This record gives C-alpha cells, structure tokens and sequence, in this order.
C-alpha cells in the first residue's frame, strides 16, 4: 500500500480530504482509541488486497494511514455524490445515460466477482457518479473485507438477498450481490427507495422471504421490458436461478448497444 | 463500610472513563477506574457512598471486590484488585491453546459467581467475554466495566460535565426493546452466548451483514453456529448452550440449576 500520514492532509467520518501535494481526495476514519497493534498485520494485508481492485467502475484506495489508535481509508473523489442522490435530483437522466450506468455497475461487479470479492452491499448509497455521468462501486460500509469490517464495529436491507434476511450465518456469494443489483435496477427506474411505505420491520422481512419484491407496477418513469425481465431473474429467491455477472454482461451490453446508445 | 482512599496514596498509574493498573504505595497493585473527573457536585455525593457500600459487599472468589473509593472535588473513582491475564476472550485467542479441563473449571467459576450475583439479587444486565477477568492462576472473576450493576454511578459517567456496547449476548428480548426489564433469565441467555465463545475462541456472528439484519435474525431465532465450533466440545456443553438462549426465558434455567448439573458432569469427566 501507500502509507499516509495525518501531517500529509490539511487540518465513521466520511471528509473531504486535502494531500497537502496530491489535492483532494476523500478521508474515512474508520477507528480512533486506544492501541491494538495485534490486528495491524492482517489490516494491512487487506489493505495491499483494496490497494490491488484496478478499474474504472471501482474506486480505488489511494492510501492507508495506520498510526497508534487512528486507522483512516482514503480514497478517490467522486464529485456528484451516490446514484440516489443524482437519481433524485431536479433534472432528469436520458433512459441512455441509465442504461449506461447499469452497464457500467456491471462491468465493476464483474471486475470485483473476477478478483474474489464479494461485495455484500450493493446498493444505490455504494455507488458514486462523476461530474461526467459516469459511476464507480464504493464499499462506504465497509462490508466487503472482514478485519476492516469489524475494526469499524469495535442499515438498509432492502437489497438484501432474502437468504441472509433473518439468517445471519450462511456465507454470502456471488448471487447475493446478484440479488442486490437486480433490487438497484429497480430503484434506478423508480428514482425512490423500493416498498414505497419505506419502513422495514419483521412484516416486510417475512413478506420479502416470502417472495415479495419491489413495485414493478410502481414505477412511473417509462422502463424498457428487457430491464424487467432482467430485474425479475436476478432477484429470483432461488440462489441458483440467478445469472452471474459475466453471462449478465454477455447479455445487457449488446442489447443497450443496439437500443440505448 | 468501605475503604475511602486518596489519590496520593497511589506512586503512579498507567492507561490501560479511564482504566489504570495503579500502584498503591502500601497495597500494591490495584486497578483503578476513574469514572468523573469535572466540577464538584454533591449532586449524588451520598447516595454515591452508599452505593459504594453496596458494591463492596459482593465478596466472592469469583466476583471482583471493589478495594476502594476516591471521592474528591471534582474527582470519581473506583478502586478494584488486579487480575493478572486480562478478559476472557483474550486468553482464548491466545498462541497457547487452553486444556479442556480449564475450559470447564472456567465454566463452573462463572456459573459460580453468576449464583452468588443472582442470591445476593444483582442482576448483571451485561454478562460478556470483556466482563469475565482472568488471574494468573487462570481463576476467573466477574467483573462490571460498564456499570451496568449499579445505576448512579453509572449517571455520574454520564453526567455531561464529566470531562473524562456489544450486542452479541443481550437476550432477543432486550433487543430494539429499551424498556423491557432485564432478568436473572437475560444474565442465563449472555451464560449461553459466552459458552460458545469460550469453545469456539472468537465472537459469534462473524457473517451477519449489518446491524438491523442481526438485530432482526436473533429475535427471530438465529443463534450463534453451533458447526462453527472446530475444536472438540462435548454434547451436554452444546444442550446447556442450546437450553440457555432458549427464545422463552421462562424455558432457561436458572444458575443454581446449571450448576446442580454441570459440577458433578465436570468432576466425572473434565477435572
Ligand atoms: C458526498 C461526498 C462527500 C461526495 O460528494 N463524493 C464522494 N463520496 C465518497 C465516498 C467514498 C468512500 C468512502 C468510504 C469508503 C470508500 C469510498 C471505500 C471504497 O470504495 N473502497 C474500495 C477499495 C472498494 C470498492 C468496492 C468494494 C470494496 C472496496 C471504502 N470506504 C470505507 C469515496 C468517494 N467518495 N466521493
Ligand atoms: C484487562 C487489563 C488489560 C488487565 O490486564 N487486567 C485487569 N483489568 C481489570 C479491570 C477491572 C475492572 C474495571 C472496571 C470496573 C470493574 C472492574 C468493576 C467491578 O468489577 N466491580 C465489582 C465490585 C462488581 C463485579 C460484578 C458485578 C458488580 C460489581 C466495575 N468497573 C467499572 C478489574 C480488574 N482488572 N484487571
């Protein structure tokens, strides 16, 4: 990895963060107390493994800083916020610039799925757009690798597979994220958080077990059919009936070239 | 009553509200916890000794004695005796591994203890691996770190002029349910969370995804993963555990139960 030191930057909590050489740049501080030098070996490691995601669908870490009780993430900026945010936003998205999103959420799954992460949270919140329209998958929960994950612990489930609803033990797989996407399909065509109540309790949990799935008919804007059919499978309660992201890709990519670009 | 001490009868300290291994001029070592350090306030200053009183009454070989009181102006602390090897769940992720047999006279310690708390009508409220100290001799002690037992001293480290939370073991019934009084039976389903990390030497729920997903998951049944044990654990271990986070509390049994099974179990096939 890059090592950073906190004297590099101008003087969890997610900042902006100014490399007093490099410019700007974004700060997750993801723990601050008192020492545990017997985790920093493994912590490390995982970083050089963040360090290693190259691509332009992901965001990429720009460096670590480890210091006695103070471990902060630092990463690439993305101007325009998370996919929601631009979703909902006063102006509007061409159905182009969305299949190109979707696209583009495809290609860095798929990248992330070829490198052995599982993400475990995708959702709208975890993906950035530039000021071009153009997105990058960002793991701002620090789900994805597990000695951070729980050095942050020392929540929507929405996009949660209903596999991990209310089970807490079995491993998550490439079609838990499957599961996700297929629920940020839908939500990029609402502009809105699916189960439009937006409550979440053990009624909606059981009902999503059950096979409940977000409002096709709730969506307003227009949707082209391909996206719904697309949307229907992945979300399939049944792991296995769920494409993976390469034959996802094989699939959408000529389809949004010949009817969206 | 209790031993009132002073802060000038320690030489040093040093960090471990603050948490010190302190050195008492004429006892020796002591760990120290300062729980205010403001502006002086009477404001509790009575009911505060008397709830010292209270706490240095607990005298057992598995409870942690208080040794001592420092009030002074503006300064709160409690003063505890030293356990050598630190919490529970430090010495099980030890490099060393720890023999079956201490494993089980760790078991029945606790559940000692846990009777003692319960007869003298202390409900612990946050029985959990960082609440179980070990001496050097590998005896345990029950300790409260986080004031749980004992209600004004644990407003006096609130109280917003002081300048100075797991949720693996809390009984389903206390989750998202602030209000529901906890019970000897809440202090039995954190025994049965703790029985497994003690055989599985790490904490429970290491896949669970995010906090509401566990939050729901467990009052809906989830337990810790009984295969997820990779080192022997006997059969009667893994009942009790399963009998203990029972989802009823009326189903779990009480200490003095536990311990009427386990001690005869662990003198025929673990000492
Ligand atoms: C409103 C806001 C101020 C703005 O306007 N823009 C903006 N906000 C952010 C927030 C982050 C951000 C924050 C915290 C992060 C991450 C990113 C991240 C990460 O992505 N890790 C990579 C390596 C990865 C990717 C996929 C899977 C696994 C790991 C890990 N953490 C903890 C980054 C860029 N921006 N830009
Ligand atoms: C791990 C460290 C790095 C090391 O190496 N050794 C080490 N740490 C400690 C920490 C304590 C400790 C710290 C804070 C406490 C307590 C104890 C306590 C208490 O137990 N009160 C008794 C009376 C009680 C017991 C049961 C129920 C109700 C009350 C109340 N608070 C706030 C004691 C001994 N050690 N030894």
């Amino acid at each position: 990895v890059i090592k950073m030191k906190s004297s590099d930057f101008l003087e969890g909590k997610v900042s902006l963060a100014f490399h007093r050489t490099q410019g700007l740049m974004i700060m997750k501080t993801v723990y601050k107390g008192p020492n545990c030098i017997e985790h920093n070996e493994a912590l490390l490691e995982e970083a050089k493994m963040m360090n290693r995601l190259r691509h332009s669908r992901v965001v990429k870490l720009l460096g670590v800083i480890i210091e006695e009780g103070k471990y902060s993430l630092v990463m690439e900026y993305m101007e325009k916020g998370n996919l929601m945010h631009v979703l909902k936003a006063e102006m509007s998205t061409p159905l182009s610039v969305k299949g190109r999103i979707i696209l583009e959420i495809i290609e860095g799954m798929a990248y992330l799925h070829g490198k052995g992460v599982i993400h475990k949270d995708l959702k709208p919140e975890n993906i950035l757009v530039d000021n071009d329209f153009h997105i990058k998958i960002a793991d701002l929960g620090l789900a994805s690798f597990k000695m951070w994950s729980k050095l942050n612990n020392e929540g929507t489930l929405y996009y949660m597979a209903p596999e991990h609803l209310n089970d807490v033990n079995a491993k998550p797989t490439e079609k838990s994220d499957v599961y996700s996407f297929a629920v940020v399909l839908w939500a990029i065509f609402a502009n809105k958080e699916p189960y439009e109540n937006a409550i979440a309790e053990q009624q909606l949990i059981m009902a999503i077990k059950s096979g409940n799935r977000p409002d096709v008919d709730d969506i307003t804007e227009y949707c082209p059919r391909e996206i719904i059919s697309l949307m229907k499978l992945c979300w399939e309660a049944n792991p296995e009936a769920r494409p993976t992201f390469p034959g996802i890709e094989e699939k959408f990519r000529p389809f949004y070239l010949s009817q969206l670009e």
